[PDB]
C-alpha cells in the first residue's frame, strides 16, 4: 500500500510510534545522547504525520527501510563516533541495511545503570513523567541491541504502573523496590531467553529447533491436529531464525502475520487464545506467546496402538523419518502439559535411536517391543530431583536452602571462582521459591524454564574463563544432555584444599549494619571458603560450625561493645572450628 509510515502509524498510534522509534534508534545510535535521539523522534514523527495526511506526499512512497537508513546516514558524527558503520551510507539500500546489523554491537562498553533513590525517582517521575521514561527506555534499548522493541515497550508500561502505584503510595520505598526487582529479573530472564533460542537455532539447527517448537506447541494446543501444528512450527521457525538475524521490521511483520493466522484459524487452535486475540496490534504477539495450555481431549487412544502395535511403524518411519517422529513428540506432548520439553525430546531421541538399532534387524516387532519402558527412568530422574528438591525448600527456607545447595556445588567444583558459586547457587535457590509454590502438575515445566538460563549464564561466564572439564563438559554437551550432566556432576577428590587464610574468616561489625540481602552474601562466601579450606567436612560438622557462628554473630553483635567479641570471641571461633574439622 502506499506510503508504509502512513500505515504503521496508524494502526499503531503516535504514542507508541514514537515510543518505538527511539527504540529502534537507541538499538544502533547506541553511543548518541539521548536528546540526539528525541531529535530524530520528533523528526521522524512530524514527517510521519505528513504522510498519514497526504500518502502521496514528499518521501511517504518510500519504503520503512529506506526511510529509515538515510536518516540514520543523516547523523553528522556517524562516521567519527561510529567510524566504520558510516561506510554502510555509501552501499545501496538491502546491502545498506545488513551492514547496519552487521554493526550493531552486542555488546557495549556502557556503565551499570544505577537505581537512583526512591524520593528522586518519584520526584523526577512526577516532575516530567514523560521524559523520565522515555529517557529509561533509551537507557535499556541501548545496552541491548536485540531485545525485540515491542517487548521492551511492554517491560516500560509496567514500569510506569510501578511508579504510579509506589510513589502515590505512604511507604514508597517499601513499595516500589520489591516491584522494580521482579520486574528487573523478569526483564532479565527475558533477555537471556532471547538469546538462547537465537543461539540453539544456530548451534543444533533448524531440525532441532523445530522438534523442540512441535513438542511445545503441541503441548500448549493439543486440540489442535498435526497438520496445523505443522504449519505453525515452520512459521514459527521463519520468525525465529530471521528475528534472530536481527531485522526489527521483517521480525515485527513475521509475527504480526503468524498471529494473525493463529486468530483466524483460532478454533482449531485454542479455546484460551480467546482474550490475545482481541488485544491490540502490539500485544497479540506477546500475549499468544504467554496463553496457558488448552485442555486434551481426555478421547485420546494410547501412544502403544500407532507406536508399539501395528506392523506400520518401520514402515511409517521410514517412509519419512521425521514427520513420523514428530508425530511421535506431537502425540507424546499432548497428553504430557507436565513433562519438561527437553524430557520430551529426550524421549522422541530414545525412541528414534531405537527404530533405528531395530527397524534392521531379525523381528522388528519385537525388538521395538518394549520402548515405553525405556522412557520410565527417564520421566523418572526429573520427578525425583524435583520433589526431593522442593521437599527440602519446604523444610529450611530460601535462605538456609541456598546454603545446602552452594555446599553441594562448591564439593562438586571446588575449581569455581567463590562468587560465581554463590551467584549461582543463589539463582537457583531463587527458582526453588518460584517453583516449588506450583502444584506438581506445572512444576517440571517452570524449574526447565528458569534453570535452562541460569545454566546457558553459567555456561558463559565459564567459557569466559574455564576451569574445570566437567563443568566445559556439560556446556558442550547436547542441550539436552546439558542438565542430567550437572546433575551428574560427583564430589571432586582430585581437588586439593586451599590453605588456611586466617583473615577470610574475619569479621568486624558491618555485618549487624548492612542489609539482610547482603548480610548474607557476605556469609555465603565464608560457607564457600569454608567448605573449600576443608571439603572432607561431614553435614554434621559442617552445620556444627554454622550453628557456632549463627550464634556468634548475634550475642555480639547486640553486646555493648559491638566490636570487642568479633576479633575477640572470633579468635574462639576460628581456633575452636579448625580442631573440629582437623
Ligand atoms: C524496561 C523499560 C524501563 C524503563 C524505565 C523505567 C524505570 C527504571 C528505573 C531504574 C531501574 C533500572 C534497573 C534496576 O532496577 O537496577
Ligand atoms: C523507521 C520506522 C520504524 C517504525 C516502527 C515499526 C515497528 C512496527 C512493529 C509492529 C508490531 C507487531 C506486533 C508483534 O508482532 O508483537
Ligand atoms: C531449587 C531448584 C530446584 C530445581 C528442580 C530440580 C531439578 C529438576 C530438573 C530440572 C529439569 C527439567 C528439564 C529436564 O528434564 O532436564
Ligand atoms: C559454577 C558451578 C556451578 C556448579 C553447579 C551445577 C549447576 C547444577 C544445576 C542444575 C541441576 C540441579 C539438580 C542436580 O544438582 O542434579
Ligand atoms: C577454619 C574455620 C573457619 C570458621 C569460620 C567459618 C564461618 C563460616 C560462616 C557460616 C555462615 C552460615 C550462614 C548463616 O549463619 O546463616
Ligand atoms: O532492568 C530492566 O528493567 C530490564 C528490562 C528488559 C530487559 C533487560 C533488563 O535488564
Ligand atoms: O512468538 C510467537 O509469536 C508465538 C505465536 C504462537 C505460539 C507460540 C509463540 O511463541
Amino acid at each position: 500500500h502506499k506510503s508504509e509510515v502512513a500505515h504503521r502509524f496508524k494502526d499503531l498510534g503516535e504514542e507508541n510510534f514514537k515510543a518505538l522509534v527511539l527504540i529502534a534508534f537507541a538499538q544502533y545510535l547506541q553511543q548518541c545522547p539521548f536528546e540526539d535521539h528525541v531529535k530524530l523522534v520528533n523528526e521522524v514523527t512530524e514527517f510521519a504525520k505528513t504522510c498519514v495526511a497526504d500518502e502521496s506526499a514528499e518521501n511517504c512512497d518510500k519504503s520503512l527501510h529506506t526511510l529509515f537508513g538515510d536518516k540514520l546516514c543523516t547523523v553528522a558524527t556517524l562516521r567519527e563516533t561510529y567510524g566504520e558503520m558510516a561506510d554502510c551510507c555509501a552501499k545501496q539500500e538491502p546491502e545498506r541495511n545488513e551492514c547496519f546489523l552487521q554493526h550493531k554491537d552486542d555488546n557495549p562498553n556502557l556503565p551499570r545503570l544505577v537505581r537512583p533513590e526512591v524520593d528522586v525517582m518519584c520526584t523526577a517521575f512526577h516532575d516530567n513523567e514523560e521524559t523520565f521514561l522515555k529517557k529509561y527506555l533509551y537507557e535499556i534499548a541501548r545496552r541491548h541491541p536485540y531485545f525485540y522493541a515491542p517487548e521492551l515497550l511492554f517491560f516500560a508500561k509496567r514500569y510506569k504502573a510501578a511508579f504510579t502505584e509506589c510513589c502515590q503510595a505512604a511507604d514508597k520505598a517499601a513499595c516500589l523496590l520489591p516491584k522494580l526487582d521482579e520486574l528487573r529479573d523478569e526483564g532479565k530472564a527475558s533477555s537471556a531467553k532471547q538469546r538462547l533460542k537465537c543461539a540453539s537455532l544456530q548451534k543444533f539447527g533448524e531440525r532441532a529447533f523445530k522438534a523442540w517448537a512441535v513438542a511445545r506447541l503441541s503441548q500448549r494446543f493439543p486440540k489442535a491436529e498435526f497438520a496445523e501444528v505443522s504449519k505453525l512450527v515452520t512459521d514459527l521457525t521463519k520468525v525465529h531464525t530471521e528475528c534472530c538475524h536481527g531485522d526489527l521490521l521483517e521480525c515485527a511483520d513475521d509475527r504480526a502475520d503468524l498471529a494473525k493466522y493463529i486468530c483466524e484459524n483460532q478454533d482449531s487452535i485454542s479455546s484460551k487464545l480467546k482474550e490475545c486475540c482481541e488485544k491490540p496490534l502490539l500485544e497479540k504477539s506477546h500475549c499468544i506467546a504467554e496463553v496457558e495450555n488448552d485442555e486434551m481431549p481426555a478421547d485420546l487412544p494410547s501412544l502403544a496402538a500407532d507406536f508399539v502395535e501395528s506392523k506400520d511403524v518401520c514402515k511409517n518411519y521410514a517412509e519419512a523419518k521425521d514427520v513420523f517422529l514428530g508425530m511421535f513428540l506431537y502425540e507424546y506432548a499432548r497428553r504430557h502439559p507436565d513433562y519438561s520439553v527437553v524430557l520430551l525430546l529426550r524421549l522422541a531421541k530414545t525412541y528414534e535411536t531405537t527404530l533405528e538399532k531395530c527397524c534392521a534387524a531379525a523381528d522388528p516387532h519385537e525388538c521395538y517391543a518394549k520402548v515405553f519402558d525405556e522412557f520410565k527412568p527417564l520421566v523418572e530422574e526429573p520427578q525425583n530431583l524435583i520433589k526431593q528438591n522442593c521437599e527440602l525448600f519446604e523444610q529450611l527456607g530460601e535462605y538456609k536452602f541456598q546454603n545446602a545447595l552452594l555446599v553441594r556445588y562448591t564439593k562438586k567444583v571446588p575449581q569455581v571462582s567463590t562468587p560465581t558459586l554463590v551467584e549461582v547457587s543463589r539463582n537457583l535457590g531463587k527458582v526453588g521459591s518460584k517453583c516449588c509454590k506450583h502444584p506438581e502438575a506445572k512444576r517440571m515445566p517452570c524449574a526447565e524454564d528458569y534453570l535452562s538460563v541460569v545454566l546457558n549464564q553459567l555456561c558463559v561466564l565459564h567459557e569466559k574463563t574455564p576451569v574445570s572439564d566437567r563443568v566445559t563438559k556439560c556446556c558442550t554437551e547436547s542441550l539436552v544432555n546439558r542438565r542430567p550432566c550437572f546433575s551428574a556432576l560427583e564430589v571432586d577428590e582430585t581437588y586439593v584444599p586451599k590453605e588456611f587464610n586466617a583473615e577470610t574468616f574475619t569479621f568486624h561489625a558491618d555485618i549487624c549494619t548492612l542489609s539482610e540481602k547482603e548480610r548474607q552474601i557476605k556469609k555465603q562466601t565464608a560457607l564457600v571458603e569454608l567448605v573449600k579450606h576443608k571439603p572432607k567436612a561431614t553435614k554434621e560438622q559442617l552445620k556444627a560450625v554454622m550453628d557456632d557462628f549463627a550464634a556468634f554473630v548475634e550475642k555480639c553483635c547486640k553486646a555493648d561493645d559491638k566490636e570487642t567479641c568479633f576479633a575477640e570471641e572470633g579468635k574462639k571461633l576460628v581456633a575452636a572450628s579448625q580442631a573440629a574439622l582437623g
